[PDB]
This record gives C-alpha cells, structure tokens and sequence, in this order.
C-alpha cells in the first residue's frame, strides 16, 4: 500500500461542517463516505444533507441526534432511491419530520461494504477506494482539546465507539516516541476544532480508538 494517502488532494472531500449540539455523527460520516464515492462515480463533489439522515433513516435503525450508525445511512440512502442536497436539505440539528424530496436527490447507493476489523484492512481500505466512515471512541478531554500532532490516549477503547467520524488518509510524521503513522481523520465540530477540524490519530498501535472496529463505505 502506499506510505502516505490525501483522499483530499484528488477532490473527494467536501468541507469541514459542524454538527452542532445534535448526536449526528454518524450522518456526517455517512455523508462523507458517500461524498467521495459519488465524486470517485461522477467527478463531481457535491455537499449531501445530513437533515436528510437525520429525518429520515429511522426505519433502517437510525435515531437522529440520539445516534446511529453509516451501515444503516447507507442502506436509507439504497432503500430511498435518492438523498437530497446539502444546499436543498439544510442542516438544523435537532430532529424534525422527513421532507426528502426525490426532485433534488443528487446521490444514490447499491449497498455498502463492511471492513474486516484490522487497521491493516482499513489501510488497503482507504488507499484504493476513497474516503472511509469509521466509528471512534472520542470521550475524553484531550480530543476536545486536541490541536495537532498525533493523537494518542492511553484510555481509550477499542470496544466502545461513540462518535462516527471520516478517514480520508493516513500518512507518518517524527515524533518523540516513534509512533509516526496516523490516520487523517475528519471531525464534524467545525473547523476551529483541532487542525482545521481534522485529526491525525495514532495508527497501528492496537486499533487504538477503535477506529477499523466499525469502518464501512458505500457502493455507488
Ligand atoms: C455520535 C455523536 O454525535 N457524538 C457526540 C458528539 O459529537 N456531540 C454531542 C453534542 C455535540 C457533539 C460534541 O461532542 O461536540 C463537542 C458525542 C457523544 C461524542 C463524544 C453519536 O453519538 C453516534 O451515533 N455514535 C455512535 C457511533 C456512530
């Protein structure tokens, strides 16, 4: 596999966004996949409504800012034939009646892929398909207050995922300890968060996070 991988520097990879105080992790990383996976179809990356998920995904299991998981975005998004525009479907972050209109549908999927649970998996994942969704054990301080640099925390678990976030590469930098890989993670709390909202988390130390317990993409 290559050494380093930028899904952002090929054009797959809308803007950072901002979930707000909403449980809607998951829809933002769902979004994300899809994002990179239309662009990959059609080369054209347009913004996908997170409302849209949030509304509407429920039957599939989704619990809007109560949380939810990709898998059950990306099969909303085959059973519906369609989701909407961000710029049709405006995010509001708190949970509101489905307003999906199939009119401004600008994505669809056939399914979605699981990924074996290994960081090696994930890698090869990531390096020839595109932007991957990625669940995170993101509940402690030090990733609130997370700047840059690699982020590495002793107490996180690989078993208790609570935030849905995007791979969209990986690479290595020195560093004190020689642990140099990480993941490039993007976050949805907007991009005053950690480096312009993205994270680089530690990679091949132990699954650490949990980040290839629960990664999946979207087939279009
Ligand atoms: C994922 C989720 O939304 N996580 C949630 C979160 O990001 N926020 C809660 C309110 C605003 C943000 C926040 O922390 O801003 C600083 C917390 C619980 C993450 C620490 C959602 O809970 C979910 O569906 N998780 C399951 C895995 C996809």
């Amino acid at each position: 596999a290559p050494r380093s991988v930028d899904w952002r520097e090929k054009g797959y990879v809308t803007p950072v966004k901002n979930q707000g105080q909403c449980g809607s992790c998951w829809a933002f990383s769902a979004t994300g996949a899809l994002e990179g996976q239309m662009f990959r179809k059609t080369g054209r990356l347009i913004s996908l409504s997170e409302q849209n998920l949030v509304d509407c995904s429920g039957p599939q299991g989704n619990e809007g800012c109560n949380g939810g998981l990709m898998d059950y975005a990306f099969q909303y998004v085959q059973d519906n034939g369609g989701l909407d525009s961000e710029e049709s479907y405006p995010y509001e972050a708190t949970e509101e009646s489905c307003k999906y209109n199939p009119k401004y549908s600008v994505a669809n999927d056939a399914g979605f892929v699981d990924i074996p649970k290994q960081e090696k998996a994930l890698m090869k994942a990531v390096a020839t398909v595109g932007p991957i969704s990625v669940a995170i054990d993101a509940g402690h301080e030090s990733f609130l207050f997370y700047k840059e640099g690699i982020y590495f925390e002793p107490d996180c678990s690989s078993e208790d995922m609570d935030h849905g976030v995007l791979v969209v590469g990986y690479g290595f930098e020195s560093t004190e300890s020689d642990n140099n890989k990480y993941w490039l993670v993007k976050n949805s709390w907007g991009e005053e968060w950690g480096m312009g909202g993205y994270v680089k988390m530690a990679k091949d130390r132990r699954n650490h996070c949990g980040i290839a317990s629960a990664a999946s993409y979207p087939t279009v």
